[PDB]
């Protein structure tokens, strides 16, 4: 009578306790420090808990601080909505208008076609193409887009008789083929949101609160040279989990194994089957101009952003050097561009041209506003904000220095066996709430604690920022791994065993390229900078 | 033939068109000032003739405003998404709480029985609330405050066989009846002329009364509270009743029974006593008012609470009570949306917990509100327009459109008194259209302050009719926040505000210029003359 009352109430409770279990953080000392601590903690557990909503949650902060000696009502207002969040923000719109038109479908039923078309080799070609299109989509998104595809090939195959879905007689029991695709395509997914500012809401949240501690900083996250630093490492471990995915699942460098067998016969005899099923659902037609439209913007809005500041030459935004352009430029102008631009030019035969008959009507631009406001998660704009605004009170009340005084203990341990143990907590706590929740609570951390140490910041915080999203052992831990629970009836402890593998091979991988090429990246991780000293000496 | 190609791609035609046709005002010129002039001439033309999407054209600064030199891009979207802007979509969420629950088809019930189910009626009565209202508090927030109870009272309505709320027809939302923009585009336009009544009815007031005190002080005549109310309430209430007749003769055919709006409305007049019984039926079929509906009208009438009783002048008010940090009104508003979300719906959890029988919940109770609600009926794109608005007129004070808007004004000394009078309200009027009204109050007020002083009339004279002229737009959704957000509630087309919004501007531009050469007198004496003070503030310039 009463373990179930905590089983369906146990979020009320929290909402309930949590704050007047940490009121006496406030009630025992004096300091601002201490009100900003206690909102830090009531935030966090929020986020953890989940116990209200994340976006719900991130909008706090404009009630508590204003009410504290934090900072006044317009500020903290201003810390939401920033530069790079309205980046973001475009960067969805124009993902929304990629996947408007289906060009994510044209470019993904294209390279599968240009890998081969064998079991293993259809694997590897579903894993590429989620890992390129979730470096510039959200990763659910990337994941509900690839879903169809695997689904109906399987379905295909299963008809045909090469092999079945679910086991023979709850719901029904996926079996290892199904199960190593629909993994591996929500493994791609979040093992490809790793390599772009704009891939996963994570990379931006931590790279926003690292420049917004840090503005003196001489090493900058920017979009290339952030991408630089991040491809190299997807690359290694998205082939090694594609790798170990291969050989939990189908048997690899076992030929005596029946599973091995599973696709020696999907091998043969499935081959053209599923070929067949490629060629048909890719009945998009002759490339339209609307996607060709699409497609070059896409591009040049990247261009844009690899031109903002180079070394090699000056570019933009260095021509244009009367203010600050900061990347939000392009991604605005291709939103904007988007409208602008119609989809037919069937309307130029009306100027001395033959074509066909003419339009009746407007011809539609590239994308509608119906479509933008019905697909864009808005309650990002209020978690990413609150993450930059808890960020900001905590450096301003004096979170940081109690923080980190706290926190010097660790100044005994090797860098690399800190660095070691900072990855393995960050995994640790990703796994069981969202990855933007975690980034929020630790990164300030870190940034505090590495000032305290005589460690560069970046070296702690961009590891981390990265392992932030590495999620794959249970459903709760990222929306791609719901998703794909849901659409193969995937048990929980199924999933947790395969996560052993990326789980290791992502630590691994970041340990060891985060050391070597990251050097390479940024030369200077070693060491202590001047800024950082006299930030340190500052606080 | 070419014809029909104007009547179906004229808006690619203007988009292609004006911004090439515009370029000489930035190419003959040599000022980041004629930039913004450009890009402000730009999005007023794409704001008018709709060839964008209003969410879109908003759009526009960020890419602007940064390339132009005017304003660096981080800034540029820090003043998108003020506070003001917070307290905007806070007010929207609260209303879709208040919606979820049917608190609101009780309201609309309740006032229908009140009234007596019919248009006229009603529309008056909504009319006088919002008024009334909207004396007191924020345009925006009496706007989305009454929205869903328009909402509901047109469903009623629409119940009872009266009207249709919209035309029977691919993307684009349906297009609203006749009734429902003239319900809509009623409380809007009584949102927007309440705010005048009184000092805290609106930030124009407050901005303008603050310009003119320290710009003069040692000044013989004040517009507190008392007095500013007493000057404005009635050219307030001629405002609204005019406003009121005007609306009902465009959209209902009043004084036209010929019109086929009328013979609706006379239809609907038939059969009020059964009317009435079946309204009173769907009150009382209606349950006692639930926990849920309980619980967030309490809140909504603390959040208004709140929102009266801070820095209101007349007393202390709680903003000088926490004056540690300067505390605006989007804290009561994201208090009360957080805890839509908190407190639950009902409460057999503890009820069960008390041994008192009953079902037990079996699953988590649901909240106040469910942000998959939020996220679906919040319109979005108002983020951006509202922010387009606060962004543009604060990149038109750092370019220099401020002084070069304002040096054009000084041009107006040779016009006679009454005449500048005239002119003067009709330039506020224009320039209000385009801008929110606290940057047009201080682009004009100023000049008009010191253009006085010059031409040796009293300076109340001139600020009181222009600063209340500025808050007067009713043509365009950019032009004030209450249109704005109430053609995101109900999809009305800027074609049919604007060609409505003429009665409105015509009347209140006449009754102003009228009330105050009249009664302006019987409340300030001294406003034909030229006071002594001002003598010396003269003598000093
Ligand atoms: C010097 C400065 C000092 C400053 C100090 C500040 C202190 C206050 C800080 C904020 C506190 C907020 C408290 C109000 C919200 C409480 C929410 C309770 C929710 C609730 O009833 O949950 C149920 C269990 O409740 C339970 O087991 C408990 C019973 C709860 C009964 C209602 C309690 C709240 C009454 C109203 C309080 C108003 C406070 C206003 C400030 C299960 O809910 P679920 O999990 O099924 O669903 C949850 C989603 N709906
Ligand atoms: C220091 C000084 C700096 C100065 C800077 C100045 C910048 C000026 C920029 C001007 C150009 C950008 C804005 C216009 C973009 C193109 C708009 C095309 C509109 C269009 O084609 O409309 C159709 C008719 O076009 C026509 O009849 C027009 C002729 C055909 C136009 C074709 C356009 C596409 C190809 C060229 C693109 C060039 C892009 C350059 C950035 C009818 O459309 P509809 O109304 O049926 O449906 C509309 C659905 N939205
Ligand atoms: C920024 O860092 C440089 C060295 O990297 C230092 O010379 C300079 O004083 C710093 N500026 C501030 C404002 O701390
Ligand atoms: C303003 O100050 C001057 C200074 O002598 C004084 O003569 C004048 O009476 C004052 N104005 C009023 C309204 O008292």
């Amino acid at each position: 009578k009463c373990s179930n009352f905590f089983a369906n109430h146990w979020k009320g409770l929290v909402v309930f306790l949590v704050p007047l279990l940490c009121l006496p953080v406030m009630l025992l000392n004096e300091g601002a420090e201490f009100r900003c601590m206690y909102l830090l903690l009531v935030m966090a557990i929020f986020w953890v808990t989940e116990a209200l909503p994340l976006y719900v949650t991130s909008m706090i902060p404009i009630v508590a601080f204003p009410i504290m000696g934090i900072m006044s009502s317009d500020q903290t207002c201003r810390l939401y909505f920033k530069d790079t969040l309205v980046m973001f923000m475009g960067g969805i719109m124009v993902a929304l208008a990629v996947e408007y038109c289906n060009l994510h479908k044209r470019l993904a039923l294209r390279v599968i076609q240009i890998v081969g078309c064998s079991p293993r080799r259809l694997h590897f070609g579903l894993i590429m193409v989620t890992m390129f299109l979730s470096m510039w989509i959200s990763n659910a998104a990337c994941t509900a887009m690839m879903c169809p595809i695997i689904q109906a090939v399987l379905e295909e195959l299963q008809a045909q008789g090469v092999c079945k879905i679910n086991h023979e007689p709850e719901p029904p029991y996926p079996t290892k083929i199904t199960l190593c695709y629909y993994l591996g395509i929500a493994y791609a997914s979040s093992l490809g949101g790793c390599g772009t500012i704009i891939g996963t809401a994570t990379n931006l949240t931590f790279k926003g609160i690292y420049e917004a501690r840090f503005k003196n900083s001489t090493e900058q996250m920017d979009f290339p040279t952030f991408m630089f630093y991040s491809v190299p490492s997807m690359l290694v471990y998205t082939l090694l989990t594609f790798v170990f995915l291969q050989w939990h699942f189908m048997g690899l460098w076992r030929p005596k194994s029946k599973e091995a067998q599973e696709v020696q016969r999907g091998r043969e005899g499935a081959d053209v089957a599923k070929k067949v099923i490629d060629q048909r659902y890719k009945d998009l037609g002759p490339m339209s101009i609307h996607e060709i439209q699409v497609m070059i913007l896409f591009i040049f809005m990247v261009v844009m952003y690899f031109t903002r500041k180079p070394g090699i030459f000056l570019g933009w935004a260095d021509l244009l050097n009367s203010k600050d352009i900061r990347n939000s430029m392009p991604t605005i102008f291709v939103v904007v561009m988007c409208f602008m631009l119609p989809a037919n030019y069937a309307f130029l035969r009306y100027c001395t041209r033959r074509g066909g008959p003419v339009p009746t009507g407007p011809t539609p631009s590239l994308i509608t506003w119906k479509f933008i406001q019905t697909k864009v998660p808005w309650g990002l704009v209020f978690l990413l904000g609150g993450g930059f605004a808890l960020a900001e009170g905590s450096k301003q009340s004096g979170m940081a220095k109690l923080i980190g005084n706290a926190l010097i203990g660790l100044k005994v341990l090797p860098n690399s066996v800190l660095l070691l143990v900072v990855i393995l907590v960050a995994v640790f706590l990703t796994a069981f709430s969202s990855n933007v929740a975690i980034a929020n609570i630790i990164i300030p951390v870190l940034a505090e604690m590495s000032l305290a140490i005589e460690i560069h910041p970046l070296y702690l915080i961009l590891p981390a920022g990265l392992a932030c999203s590495m999620a794959f052992h249970l459903p709760v831990s990222t929306p791609p791994n719901a998703l794909v629970a849901g659409y193969a009836n995937i048990r929980t402890k199924d999933m947790a065993i395969a996560g052993i593998g990326p789980t290791i091979i992502t630590i691994i991988t970041l340990f060891v390229f985060c050391q070597t090429w990251g050097l390479v990246v940024y030369p200077n991780l070693n060491s202590f900078p001047e800024w950082a000293q006299i930030y340190a000496a500052a606080a």
